[PDB]
């Protein structure tokens, strides 16, 4: 209950809410039922509509009008945002010819420059080629600003995720908001779009950047505009706002267009309809910056134009439904749609089995258009699993198709062309960024990059220090002429130890066997001290970020760094220049593992365990078949160099060492790579620690990994070769997931060359998520600055077309 007859008087848009029962005039009141009687009335003026003409400059003040063209109207803040331009012969921003903004140019009394988000729903990247003819006001922002061709939004790529996300720096998992709708099972509660359940704070969490600011002595206008108040008076509230004294006016602003998303969904991402929402979009910038250079503002404001993501074709008739599928479909509760979600209809029900779910969704007709996971499966690039409202079943459907329970949920709601949700690495879910202002740079091409890491530039942008997140602060410093962040490598923890030769043959009880000139005598000592170290390992050593026990191991073709406590190579590192060849393993090495002598004993593997484990094999970091000599081969069998390894895994492994290196080797003109196992499994993202670990090797203490990953990096001259590369690097990355099964890969009864490169694109990675994955810092020795390496270890490979 509120008293809903106090007056709105004086109090349009407040900034501050009041508590209930007072009446609220604030911009919420409607999605609360809250507003005092006169809100409408004194505050959604309508009057005379939204632009001077020549007849009302001048005029009387008329406090009805909508907004005002009386000579007293700048310095009440409240003219019609054309009113320069209609009444003092001034030109719109739109005509004015771009020039740099060096420095910030704003009013006295600003202690520095304001930003304005302004956010637009479903504006996909190729917007800004395919409209370009009908947005003139966002294309000078784009051509005289900083600009990307495309931002990545997170996974899934639905409204709420993504905007939470731009606030938050966080990925979804992290700040709860994992869809447009959810089920929390610790609320008995469910969210969605609709309704008075998303208000509740309990869904919201980590810090956005309006309570960083506000913690930090900086103001914020609204986030949130009620779907009623008209884009013009959005625009006309911010620049209001503007106009506030000092001590009140804000430094951040938001302002958020529900189109062209609203359009994209009923007509398709370029319906003929589509042209018109584009071009009221632009009209809405044309508005904001002819009303911010009125204010002698349009050289002061920093403003972001950013989407929360794309749009795909997507009609009724291409849905699947899990009718079709399962029996048992009356058991399950469906999250539908562009992404799917499966749990028990009722959790008092012990006869609900998820492992006969999954196999009854899996490759279950030949052009299936979804893909069941358990949510420890997905890619990690998504970070889509350590949330209790992500149901431990997932869909995964194919860009232009739906998932749904049963057809009668499809027509008892075509009406629909568009939509969005589909995995974030999907062209046609890709959105905008343009930054523009004094402290972005002028016209300027940035490279693509992810929404995760705008928040810690905006709170760069306002002198605030970020909230903990999960951009990588610094990564972003190219898009700004000042106010970078000056970022630091974190300081490596555990050193690690170099070790000669302790340890005598007769020592070793692993179960192994192997079948196995005084000029190269030395030649090998070299070898085992670092001789060949500058050639494979490129980049320094990966830095150990946490404390254990680990030694460096040279040889001649790979350097690694061995874990005593996980007992095998945290990392690998080898460089397989363009002109090496392949080699097999041969006959009388096929069984073939040696004891390490610098290594002890009781540090080691051993062959027993493998073979009394009936589902564990075991696989090489460094492969053999790219051995420089026979003699050299030795080394990549000592039982340093092995990993444990499910058969239906080794088919994977062996493809990738066997065939693709030798690949990217030549197409890249060499490569460096680094290969290491992880082990997540509470499926966090963050390297697990020794007593986390769920699987061993039977009757051992070999930990099973639940990745494995490899960085592989060249030149970005590709006419340089990788160990002499002068300039910027290119990396692409994968973590693969270390399964028993290959049931994820549908066609994997096939040979290898069909389906295995499939499969390492979908698990494309940064190297950050590495990072986060194994307490590893790469990249730590090259020539180039900290800053870019930072991008370059943000990069994703993403395997689209353009
Ligand atoms: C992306 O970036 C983010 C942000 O940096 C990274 O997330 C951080 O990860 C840290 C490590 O996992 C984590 O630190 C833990 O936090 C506990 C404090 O938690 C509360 O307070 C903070 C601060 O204001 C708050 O942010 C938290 O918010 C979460 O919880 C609420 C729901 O209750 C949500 O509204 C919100 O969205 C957020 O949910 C997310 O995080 C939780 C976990 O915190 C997940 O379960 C959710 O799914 C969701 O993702 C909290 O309100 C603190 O208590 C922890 O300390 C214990 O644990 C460690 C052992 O690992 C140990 O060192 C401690 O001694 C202690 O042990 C004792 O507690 C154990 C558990 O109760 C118990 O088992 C033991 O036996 C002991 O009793 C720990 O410090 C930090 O909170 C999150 N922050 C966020 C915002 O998510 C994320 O890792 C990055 N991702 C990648 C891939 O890099
Ligand atoms: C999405 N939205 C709606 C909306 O969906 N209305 C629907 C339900 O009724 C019709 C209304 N106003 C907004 C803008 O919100 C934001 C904008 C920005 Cl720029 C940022 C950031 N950073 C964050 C948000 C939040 C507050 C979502 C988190
Ligand atoms: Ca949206
Ligand atoms: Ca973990
Ligand atoms: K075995
Ligand atoms: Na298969
Ligand atoms: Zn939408």
């Amino acid at each position: 209950w509120t008293a809903t007859s106090g007056s709105c008087k004086g109090r349009c848009f407040e900034l501050q809410e009041v508590g209930p029962p007072d009446c609220r005039c604030d911009n919420l009141c409607k999605s609360y039922s809250s507003c005092c009687h006169d809100f409408d009335e004194l505050c959604l003026k309508t009057a005379r509509g939204w632009e001077c003409t020549k007849d009302r400059c001048g005029e009387v003040r008329n406090e009805e009008n909508a907004c005002h063209c009386s000579e007293d109207c700048l310095s009440r803040g409240d003219c019609c945002t054309n009113y320069q331009v209609v009444c003092k012969g001034e030109s719109h921003w739109v005509d004015d010819d771009c020039e740099e903004i060096k420095v910030p140019e704003c009013p006295a009394g600003f202690v520095r420059p304001p930003l304005i988000i302004f956010s637009v729903d479903g504006f996909r990247a190729s917007y800004m080629k395919k409209g370009s003819k009908v947005m003139p006001n966002i294309e000078k922002l784009r051509s005289c600003g900083t600009h990307a061709p495309y931002m990545r939004p997170v996974y899934p790529t639905k409204t709420f995720p993504n905007l939470y996300t731009l606030a938050t720096g966080l990925y979804p998992e992290s700040h709860g908001i994992v869809g447009n709708s959810m089920y929390d099972p610790v609320f008995d509660a469910s969210f969605h779009l609709r309704g008075r359940e998303k208000f509740n704070h309990r869904w919201w969490g980590g810090q956005p950047l309006w309570i960083t600011a506000t913690k930090q002595g900086v103001r914020a206008g609204t986030f949130f505009w009620s779907v009623s108040i008209p884009h013009e008076r959005r625009i006309l509230t911010i620049l209001q706002w503007l106009s506030l004294p000092d001590n009140e006016r804000p430094s951040v602003y938001a302002f958020y267009s529900e189109q062209p998303d609203f359009s994209g969904h009923k007509y398709g991402p370029f319906g003929p309809e589509m042209t018109n929402p584009l071009r009221e979009i632009d009209k809405t910038v044309g508005q904001l910056m002819d009303g911010l250079k009125q204010l002698r503002l349009h050289r002061c404001v920093n403003v972001i134009f950013v989407g929360d993501h794309g749009m795909e074709d997507v009609t009724c008739d291409r849905t699947e439904f899990l009718s079709n599928y399962l029996t048992n479909v009356d058991d399950i509760t469906l999250v539908p749609g562009t992404l799917g979600r499966i749990r028990a209809k009722s959790i008092n029900n012990s006869k609900y089995d998820p492992k006969t779910i999954i196999a009854a969704l899996t490759c279950k007709k030949p052009d299936q258009h979804f893909k069941p996971y358990m949510k420890q499966h997905l890619p990690k690039r998504l970070h889509y699993a350590n949330n209790r409202r992500i149901e431990d079943i997932h869909l995964l459907v194919d860009r232009r198709w739906h998932v749904a329970r049963k057809p009668l949920d499809v027509y008892k709601k075509c009406f629909f062309q568009g939509d969005h949700g589909f995995d974030n690495k999907v062209n046609s879910m890709q959105t905008v960024f343009v930054g523009y202002g004094p402290t972005f740079k002028y016209r300027t091409k940035v490279p693509p990059f992810e929404n995760i890491e705008l928040y810690n530039v905006m709170c760069d942008l306002l002198g605030l220090k970020p909230a903990p997140n999960n951009g990588t602060h610094g990564s972003l410093n190219h898009l700004l002429r000042t106010n970078t962040f000056r970022p630091t490598m974190p300081d490596e923890v555990s050193r690690p130890n170099y070790p000669g030769i302790m340890y005598l043959q007769s020592e070793f009880d692993l179960g192994c066997t192997c079948d196995d000139n005084k000029l190269e005598e030395l030649n090998k000592r070299l070898h085992t001290k670092g001789s060949t170290k500058e050639r494979h390992l490129l980049y320094g050593r990966p830095a150990v970020l946490y404390r254990t026990s680990y030694d460096i191991l040279y040889h001649t073709d790979f350097e690694s760094g061995y874990s005593e406590i996980f007992l095998m190579p945290l990392w690998t590192s080898y460089t397989i220049s363009k002109q090496a060849e392949v080699s097999s393993i041969p006959e009388h090495l096929t069984n073939c593992v040696r004891p390490d002598v610098r290594v002890s004993p009781g540090f080691s593997q051993n062959c027993l365990a493998y073979k009394n484990d009936k589902q564990m094999s075991y696989g090489f970091l460094f492969p053999p078949y790219l051995s420089s000599s026979p003699e050299a081969k030795y080394d990549a069998f000592l039982v340093t160099n092995m990993v444990p390894m499910y058969p239906a895994f080794k088919r994977v492994w062996a493809y990738f060492q066997r065939v693709l290196v030798k690949k990217y080797a030549s197409e890249r003109n060499g490569v460096n790579v680094i290969s290491g196992p992880i082990f997540d499994y509470n499926y966090d993202g963050l390297r697990d620690t020794e007593d986390e670990i769920k699987q061993y090797v039977e009757g051992s203490s070999i930990p099973v990994p639940t990745h494995y990953y490899s960085i592989i990096t060249s030149c970005l001259d590709f006419t340089q070769p990788a160990d002499k590369c002068d300039g910027p690097l290119s990396v692409s990355s994968f973590i693969l997931p270390h399964r028993p099964d290959n049931d994820e890969s549908c066609n994997s009864s096939e040979d290898e060359s069909k389906w295995v490169e499939e499969l390492m694109k979908m698990h494309t990675a940064r190297v950050r998520d590495i990072e986060h994955l194994t307490g590893l810092d790469f990249y730590r020795k090259t020539s180039r600055s900290y800053s870019e390496i930072l991008t370059l270890k943000t990069y994703l490979h993403t395997y689209e077309s353009e």
